[PDB]
């Protein structure tokens, strides 16, 4: 053996993860990661590791506001540290942070810990392979002083052909590993419509997992609990696991 991470860029090998602290009652035992968009998730699972998250720059609301603050008084080295949340959407649930505050913000607040061995994830573009267009990541990209080390990724597509869409645009700009944190059934074709139909959601949650397992490129993918999707997608309704949830579970089981 040879004489750096605790982490892998695979979390206890498993690529499968969840977002939110709901689900992970029902996944535990199947899942090599979580997080919640909280600086610590409150939530915790046995086998799987907490992934840390600086969802914004502290202004957008309250909320925002208790990330920050719980961010910087962290006084132990995350694993795995995801960086803001769509700060290229201004919309809800999105962080809506202007390049230059969010490269300054990456640097001295994100940055730091990667001596002590955090695994740095970049922030998430809600514009996916747009990007190429809005150039948000790029610019950030030129203005920060450490990189990070795994390119985030939210994919809402409805079809594999917009999956892999995205995950080309960034593999082919940056050839950093990918971490899907949050997808999603949405036809983008003309706005921004989620899927409805449970059928079409489950033929696009056994699709998609399969693409990830079998893509070198994507380390990690969650499934996504955020704002703004249709019920149907709900993983979690009355404290119970939903179809959609069920499929999830089924499709990552077949791996791990």
């Amino acid at each position: 053996s040879s004489s750096n991470s605790t982490g892998s860029y695979t979390p206890n090998g498993i690529k499968a993860g969840v977002s939110g602290d709901d689900p992970l009652s029902f996944l535990q035992g199947h899942i090599g990661w979580y997080y919640d968009w909280n600086a610590t998730p409150s939530g915790s699972a046995s086998g799987a590791s907490a992934v840390n998250m600086l969802w914004g720059a502290g202004t957008v609301d309250s909320t925002d506001a208790s990330r920050l603050s719980a961010f910087k008084a962290l006084t132990t080295a995350p694993q795995y540290i995801i960086g803001f949340e769509e700060p290229d959407c201004s919309t809800p649930g999105s962080s809506n942070i202007a390049v230059a505050d969010a490269a300054s913000l990456w640097d001295s607040t994100i940055a730091p810990w990667k001596d002590q061995g955090s695994i740095l994830i970049s922030p998430s573009m809600c514009h996916q392979a747009a990007e190429e267009y809005t150039k948000w990541l790029s610019a950030f990209s030129s203005q920060i002083s450490t990189s990070w080390d795994i390119t985030n990724l939210h994919i809402n597509k409805n079809s594999m052909d917009g999956v892999k869409t995205d995950i080309d645009y960034y593999y082919n700009t940056y050839g950093k590993p990918i971490w899907v944190t949050e997808f999603a059934c949405v036809d983008d074709s003309t706005d921004f419509v989620p899927c409805t139909d449970q059928s079409e959601i489950n033929t696009f949650i056994n699709d998609i997992v399969a693409l990830f397992e079998s893509d070198d490129r994507v380390q990690a993918y969650a499934y996504s609990t955020g704002e703004g999707l249709s019920p149907e997608w709900d993983m979690i309704s009355n404290g119970a696991l939903t179809e959609s949830g069920q499929t999830y579970l089924t499709a990552i089981s077949q791996y791990h």
